[PDB]
């Protein structure tokens, strides 16, 4: 009521000084953006002194030193009683530090940091010397993740022309800042993007040719967000991918055709600039789409840079006229800043390829189909090909095609929950969302423990079975193991406060802690995850409620995600809380598990099939669905029993398993029985049709509920039968048909003549057709000694009875109907 409210997002550093960008609600209950620029931050260093040596005589030594050094007045410090547990060898358990607090701003030498290794007869370390700023901000103030913050002794008038928010406010010290117990958040203006390319032979650049962007407004991580939800406003830009105009009646084809608005313009400089101030006065919170982080935001910051579009800042939310004058490998970091204060939804980078690991390649068709349950048949647009460039039909396909991706981006961000669940693991873990969305397990594994320790006065650091290969003809169980890791340094209280380690030899084994040892830290942390997670499933036992039911979920879900990667904190080399002595020990009491778990499940006549730390496979034995999970849920309970605090669970359910490894498997699994190929090339472009319908018949009869030979004689019934039909041509022409893309001109191949396609196309050449680099040859091996590359012709003209041409029973039977069979039909 006397405070500014604000709840943020994301955050950005800029000299010296943190600004915080989020959301602000106006008298209207509509939220707009903000940004608070947070001054009078400072590093909590921590001096050790000598074992002769006092707290006061380092204030005496430094003190006066660092005032002239950095120009300050005065410095504040204070002794302080912290603890040390971590890899640092000659650093005792607990001793007086000097805390001292240096400002992040000081008049001279701020760039300059203070080394931990600084020499001195006081002290012979010191601690935090090169903390980062937004580190420093989230950690002294206790923030956990976005959230509301009450901002008291804001000031309106000091900011001017920073940023392309909506409200401006600074304040003097970051104490003025304290977050609140707030559980509900504003809505989320959602900006989905579609970016097509063209690909530049001469400089070898990604140039833009269109964009598409889909507004969702009010989107509302509160309730659950309904599903196929429609934009409230669609828009696409597009300049000629070759000319300086487009086709005659494009404009009035694409009213006709398209959804949404349609902009033209006659060149890329035009069209980004139009874009940037779209975005402006968008003001989105997030920005959607497939493979933005490491394609397509890349091209996208390069293509302003080279145009030298002068908004292009409004890609993210402070206001830059000029671009680091660095902008090399480093590429990353400058594009992840000047987007900071748009969170960037990325469904295909690392964080969105965990929620989905039914993918294989992560490509938006395949994403669409495995969480949406919904086909879309991806149409490979070049923009190299001239068709684009006067045929107007085309390029309306052509952005029909971009438009339809920009929707299935957002609505698989949506349904696989991307956003809800990363604000819950960023609450969790308390480091910055930004980081969850587009970093790795390690930055929530390292956060999780800086605000931890901390909280408890710790000074910080500074920053296998093998598959059983062939049919299994009876209920095969994936058991999940996750929990291994966890439960292990749960149970026997292994936390850098409890083991003993040689921190001189980190190659040296430790032995776990006797019973008398309290709880460490990161048992008690790990405790605590569990049992939150109880609280919650517990509570959707009563829940009748399915919007607080869906919410009970994603808590419960983040929670497990959240112990399940505690490991990486002391497992991970480099990990800011590595610990080698840990991760042994931890290992160890692994292999002694699982190598149990191998003997418990032979207790129960069960065979077990795979194994690793996070998966073991068992062969039930039966050949019914409800038997197999009571054997499963025996296991279960034989497991938990011998191990209280490990409790698996049943991942997947194989009605029937073809297995070559974790990954590389034909299987029907239960959800309703259905076919699962994982690992092994089935959607290959080079084998037509014909090869992939008769590939997919023999899996069925062979993972068919019939018995061995009467099964197994229907496939050889079937070849025969599909032999006969190919020597006497009876099967259509498009069967037989492949595809294979030129990147470059047919004349430009060394060794085309070795190619099918490059042939085919040389040959329309020769003829007077034209054909260039872009362009999609689809053949057909044809009968005829000619080489199989000089037998191969355009399917078009195969179709074409009069020109007496068949297929080549030979090349099909053996390279594309036999070969693959064979390492299919093997065992």
């Amino acid at each position: 009521t006397d405070t500014f409210q604000m709840f943020w997002l994301d955050y950005c550093e800029v000299n010296n000084t943190l600004i915080l960008f989020g959301k602000v609600k106006l008298k209207d209950d509509n939220c707009v953006s903000a940004m608070v620029q947070i001054n009078g931050l400072c590093r909590e260093l921590f001096f050790l002194p000598r074992e002769g040596k006092t707290p006061t005589d380092i204030h005496e030594e430094i003190i006066p030193l660092l005032m002239d050094k950095y120009g300050l007045d005065n410095i504040r410090a204070k002794p302080q009683k912290m603890k040390y547990s971590f890899e640092l060898p000659d650093i005792p358990s607990e001793s007086d530090y000097l805390k001292v607090l240096l400002p992040y701003q000081t008049p001279k030498s701020s760039r300059d940091t203070i080394p931990s290794d600084l020499s001195s007869d006081t002290f012979y370390h010191v601690f935090g010397g090169n903390s980062n700023i937004f580190e420093s901000f989230v950690i002294q103030n206790r923030i956990m993740g976005p959230c509301w913050l009450d901002i008291k002794g804001a000031d309106f008038n000091s900011i001017r022309n920073a940023s392309h928010c909506a409200v401006e406010v600074s304040v003097d010290k970051p104490q003025n800042i304290t977050p609140t117990t707030t559980k509900t958040m504003p809505n989320l203006r959602c900006l989905s993007l579609s970016i097509q390319t063209l690909m530049n032979p001469k400089e070898n650049k990604q140039e833009i040719v269109s964009i598409t962007l889909s507004a969702y407004r009010n989107i509302s991580l509160d309730s659950p967000i309904p599903e196929n939800i429609k934009p409230d406003d669609l828009c696409t830009l597009v300049r000629p991918p070759q000319s300086t105009s487009f086709p005659l009646g494009l404009a009035a084809l694409a009213k006709q055709k398209l959804p949404g608005r349609v902009r033209l313009f006659n060149n890329e400089k035009a069209m980004l600039s139009c874009f940037c101030a779209m975005l402006k006065v968008e003001d989105p919170d997030v920005i959607i789409g497939h493979r933005l982080q490491n394609v397509y935001l890349d091209v996208l910051a390069h293509r302003m840079h080279d145009l030298n579009i002068p908004t292009f800042s409004s890609i993210g939310r402070r206001l830059r006229r000029t671009w680091p004058e660095k902008f090399s490998n480093m590429n990353h970091f400058f594009i992840s800043d000047i987007c900071s204060g748009r969170l960037i939804c990325d469904i295909a980078n690392e964080m969105g390829q965990s929620l989905t690991p039914k993918c294989q390649s992560w490509d938006l068709s395949e994403m669409y189909q495995v969480t949406c349950e919904k086909e879309h048949k991806p149409l490979d647009i070049d923009y190299q090909n001239p068709q684009y460039q006067n045929d107007v039909n085309s390029m309306t396909m052509a952005l029909q095609e971009n438009i339809t991706n920009c929707m299935i981006s957002a609505e698989v961000s949506y349904r696989i929950q991307l956003l809800t669940l990363t604000k819950q693991l960023t609450n969790l873990a308390g480091n910055a969302w930004a980081q969850t969305l587009g970093g790795t397990r390690a930055g929530r594994n390292e956060y999780i423990l800086l605000h931890e320790f901390s909280r408890n006065g710790f000074i910080v650091p500074d920053k296998v079975f093998e598959p059983e290969k062939g049919l299994h003809k009876n209920y095969v169980l994936v058991m999940d193991f996750n929990s291994l890791y966890p439960s292990i340094i749960q149970e026997f209280n292994i936390c850098f406060t409890t083991v003993d380690r040689n921190k001189e030899d980190i190659d040296e084994l430790p032995s776990v802690p006797p019973s008398e040892v309290d709880q460490g830290v990161l048992p008690r942390l790990l405790a605590n995850l569990v049992d939150r997670r109880r609280e919650v499933k517990k509570v959707m036992k009563t829940e009748t409620d399915p919007h607080k039911r869906v919410q009970c979920d994603i808590r419960q879900q983040a929670l497990k995600l959240t112990a399940n990667s505690m490991y990486g904190c002391l497992g991970y080399v480099n990990s800011r809380f590595y610990a080698k002595p840990l991760a042994m020990l931890v290992t160890n009491k692994g292999r002694e598990i699982l190598m149990n778990t191998r003997q418990l499940a032979e207790s129960m006549n069960l065979l077990v099939v795979y194994g690793d730390t996070d998966s073991v496979m068992i062969d039930t034995g039966c050949d019914n669905y409800a038997d197999a999970i009571k054997i499963g849920l025996g296991f279960k309970r034989l497991v938990n029993e011998r191990y209280r605090l490990l409790e698996i669970d049943i991942d997947n359910v194989f009605k029937k398993l073809l297995l070559h490894a974790k990954k590389k498997y034909a299987a029907l699994t239960v959800n309703t029985t259905v076919l699962e190929v994982k690992g092994l090339d089935m959607k290959r472009r080079e084998f037509c049709p014909l090869s992939r319908d008769v590939s997919i018949h023999v899996l069925n009869t062979i993972l068919s509920d019939k018995d061995p030979e009467e099964a197994l004689q229907e496939v050889y019934d079937y070849l025969e039968d599909i032999r006969i039909k190919v020597e006497t041509n009876n099967i259509r022409i498009d069967k037989y048909k492949i595809n294979m893309k030129l990147s470059k001109d047919p004349k430009a191949y060394p060794g085309g003549k070795n190619m099918p396609a490059v042939q085919v196309a040389l040959r329309m050449r020769k003829a007077g057709r034209v054909v260039k680099a872009g362009s999609v040859i689809t053949f057909v091996i044809t009968k005829q000694a000619l080489s199989v590359a000089e037998r191969a012709h355009a399917l078009n003209e195969v179709m074409i009875k009069s020109n007496n041409l068949i297929p080549d029973p030979q090349y099909y039977l053996e390279k594309q109907i036999f070969a693959p069979v064979e390492r299919l039909l093997e065992r």
